[PDB]
């Protein structure tokens, strides 16, 4: 605000005081320039929600206009539509939409200085009479879209056109989706059972046929309405993302309405159609959901999704190759698919020395997953890798073929450029070891650019395709974050990690860099800090010896455990930290990244939530979360249920000082609900794209229900859908959540592995 308002004083300065400028410019010349700075700060403080400060610009803008006119400028145009503005942010909807008006009817907006586009107008006149529900919807697409499709003139790039035609997708999509029209066509569609059955009753005869096939009539022409909006609506939809970066979210719209539509041949003629345009980069992270519906029928769909599946494996090959390797190596009609994917693939010049290569390595990969050896690998060594045949074939396999490290995050690049990205140089001798059954082996890769990519190899029967969906979901949501001015002044947001699984039984985790699990920071330091206290294995066997008693005598014992055991994670950033600037900056991202992920998991269920799934970053302070695969509430199924929103427990709230709650982690949750439940369209948009996934399942099956404690979709996504309202306010839902996640009744009832008197 500071500089805005001194850069407006220093140009209208400029514009008034003639003799201090230089020679060749006129006051025209500085006039304009005035007007442009000043629209410039306009839409700078209308993102901020500053009310007066737009309020303030759009007067003393249009108090410019006389002294505008008189120069030679026309700048008319401009201005009214900055005090249109004004007006539609102050609330004034009605006097926003007539002002606008009257700017389209009487105004030159060719001939005239700072340009005004008519489509532009014409789709901001049509979003704000749809706002407003001011006119029909009929009568919006004719007076208001259609105009503007056919003032950009066959030009179908740039950002005007993607506004334009971004706009006319939506007015039919939300025309589709509408409850009125579906009601009507359900009332149609009865009508029309109940009279076929009457006809079949009888067989008077002649009046009960005319009122049916009026019927008929009726029932046909709504069909044909919402066919032609289906058209319309994909068809924007494609061009859209052919024209501009803006909205890209549009293709997680478009491919859950083209799967929806798989059947309807006009969806795929349209579709056919304009298909290609689209950059292939705009689809490249929805290889799980295009991947899954692959399939050898010949019908239209298919040629369809297995050419646009085959572009993206060719133009970004590390997005794509290894859904192709996982596929081929209604599930047989899949891999046949698949397979004749892989086949194309190792036949063209493109992509020849990064589909072999992949081949292979993904082959000794899986090889070294597998091998288990409880002689060979002991939990807890740190074995050098050449003593095994398995070992010694997979260094070798690995130097004769360089690829980036399987489990780097690779950023889609629009100048189909991926030559800039490591590859694995070397590996470290040694690996170690993890306890468990089938030993998961910790490797560490040297790359080319000289940095350590570390991967955990993990084998066994485990389902990593749920954690992988899961991260991707979530890293979506946090996508969503930014957008929003409060939750990204904070960067609120959840740090990823990479899932890559093989096969059904075997995958590639990042080993996440610096970072500590939080029960073997916790579990040391208790008895460091504390020595007088019980040990981490005492209360937990007293916890877990009262397991299958009443709940008075399951609180008592939790009281009496908890009472002589004090928490400590204040001290994890006093001596990672001991700088106390660099202590503050550090504390507040863990109470931060806490919050955020936090209220992300409550609105997604996610559950599962104990010490060993809870990384601690002790360069960064903040917190991250792995093993996102139990959610949407699959977690109070269990035999001995997780009843809490989130954890929040004494020593996770230790860490946060002397204010516990009431602070920075309170506002932040706060923040973070409130963008949540303004982004509920597009929560809703990402979890219907995972509704048509066939391979992603609802319910926890019973083999990892049994390795966690020693319609479906449809539930899940109302439940989604009901945590989203805004019924009751972001404060009293967050008190309600901080109540029900530190209740001594709630924490004393919870599974004893889900450490919750730590
Ligand atoms: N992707 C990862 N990055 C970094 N550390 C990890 C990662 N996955 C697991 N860990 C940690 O390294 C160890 C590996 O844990 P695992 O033995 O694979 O599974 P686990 O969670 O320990 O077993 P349970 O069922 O939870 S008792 C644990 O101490 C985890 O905290
Ligand atoms: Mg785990």
């Amino acid at each position: 605000s500071q500089i805005l308002s001194c850069r407006e004083t220093t140009l209208s300065m400029w514009s008034q005081r003639h003799n201090l400028r230089a020679a060749g410019l006129t006051s025209a010349d500085a006039r304009l320039v005035q007007i442009r700075g000043m629209l410039l700060s306009s839409d700078i403080f209308r993102f901020h929600r500053a009310r007066q400060e737009t309020l303030n610009l759009s007067t003393a803008l249009s108090d410019l206009i006389p002294s505008c006119e008189s120069l030679g400028l026309s700048v008319d145009a401009a201005i009214k539509m900055e005090a249109a503005n004004a007006l539609w942010d102050h609330g004034e909807m009605i006097s926003s939409i007539r002002m606008l008006q009257a700017i389209d009817k009487d105004s030159s907006l060719k001939k005239q200085s700072v340009p005004l586009s008519r489509s532009d107008l014409l789709s901001k006149i049509g979003y704000q009479v749809s706002v407003a529900r001011l006119e029909s919807p009929d009568a919006i697409q004719k007076k208001y879209l259609e105009p503007a499709l056919k003032e950009l003139k066959g030009k179908i790039e740039g950002r005007e056109a993607g506004q334009v035609f971004h706009q006319f997708a939506v007015f039919c999509d939300e025309q589709l989706q509408n409850p009125d029209s579906l009601e009507d066509l359900a009332r149609l569609q009865n009508l029309k059972k109940g009279k076929d059955e009457e006809v079949a009753q009888l067989k008077h005869l002649a009046k009960a046929k005319q009122w049916q096939e009026l019927d008929q009539q009726e029932l046909r022409r709504v069909e044909q309405t919402r066919s032609e909006f289906l058209k319309l609506c994909i068809e924007n939809y494609l061009l859209s993302l052919a024209a501009s970066d803006e909205h890209d979210n549009d293709a997680l719209r478009f491919m859950a309405l083209w799967l929806e539509k798989s059947e309807e041949e006009v969806a795929n003629e349209v579709v056919k159609k304009w298909i290609n345009k689209v950059p292939t980069r705009k689809f490249a992270l929805l290889m799980n959901q295009l991947s899954s519906r692959l399939q050898d029928h010949n019908t239209l769909f298919q040629k369809l999704l297995i050419d646009l599946v085959y572009r993206i494996c060719v133009d970004h090959p590390y997005h794509g190759m290894y859904h192709i390797w996982t596929g081929a190596r209604v599930a047989v009609s899949r891999q046949r698919a698949t397979d004749k994917i892989a086949k194309a693939l190792s036949k063209n010049n493109k992509v020849s020395s990064i589909w072999p290569a992949i081949d292979q390595t993904s082959r000794v990969y899986h090889a070294l997953a597998m091998d288990r050896d409880p002689t060979r690998y002991k939990s807890g060594q740190k074995v050098p890798i050449k003593n095994s045949p398995v070992g010694q074939n997979f260094l070798s396999t690995m130097s004769n073929n360089p690829i980036p490290p399987p489990t780097l995050q690779i950023e889609v690049s629009a100048n189909l450029d991926y030559s800039h990205v490591p590859m694995i140089h070397k590996f470290a001798p040694e690996m170690a070891i993890a306890s468990g059954v089938s030993a998961p082996k910790i490797l560490t890769a040297i790359g080319t650019d000289g940095r350590k990519y570390k991967q955990l190899v993990k084998g066994g029967n485990d389902d990593l395709r749920q954690d992988a969906i899961m991260e991707q979901v979530f890293a979506a949501v946090s996508e969503l974050l930014k957008l929003h001015r409060e939750t990204r002044q904070r960067n609120l947001g959840i740090r990823t990690y990479k899932v890559l699984p093989l096969t059904s039984s075997s995958g590639l985790i990042e080993f996440v860099s610096n970072t500590i699990p939080l029960h073997e920071y916790l579990m040391p330091a208790h008895e460091r800090y504390y020595p007088k206290d019980l040990k981490g294995s005492q209360c937990r066997k007293e916890i877990a010896n009262a397991q299958t008693k009443n709940t008075e005598t399951r609180i008592a014992v939790y009281r009496r455990v908890t009472e002589r055991f004090h928490p400590v994670m204040r001290y994890f950033f006093m001596e990672y930290f001991p700088d106390p600037d660099e202590w503050f900056q550090k504390r507040t991202n863990y109470t931060r990244t806490t919050a955020a992920i936090s209220m992300l998991g409550h609105v997604l269920g996610l559950g599962d939530r104990h010490g060993h799934n809870i990384l601690l970053d002790h360069k960064t302070g903040e917190v991250v979360h792995i093993d996102l695969g139990v959610a949407f509430e699959m977690g109070r199924v269990l035999p001995v249920p997780e009843l809490v929103p989130f954890r929040l427990t004494r020593d996770i709230v230790d860490g946060m000082g002397i204010t516990k709650t009431e602070g920075v982690f309170r506002r932040c949750c706060e923040f973070t609900l409130d963008a949540l439940r303004e982004e509920a369209a597009s929560i809703q948009t990402i979890l219907d794209s995972l509704r048509h996934d066939t391979l992603y399942q609802w319910s926890i099956s019973p083999v990892r229900m049994a390795k966690l404690q020693n319609s479906e979709a449809d539930r899940a996504i109302e439940v989604v859908k009901k945590k989203l309202s805004k019924t009751l306010s972001v404060m009293a839902t967050v008190n309600d959540l901080i109540n029900q996640a530190t209740s001594v009744s709630n924490l004393a009832v919870l599974y004893s592995g889900w450490a919750a008197y730590a």
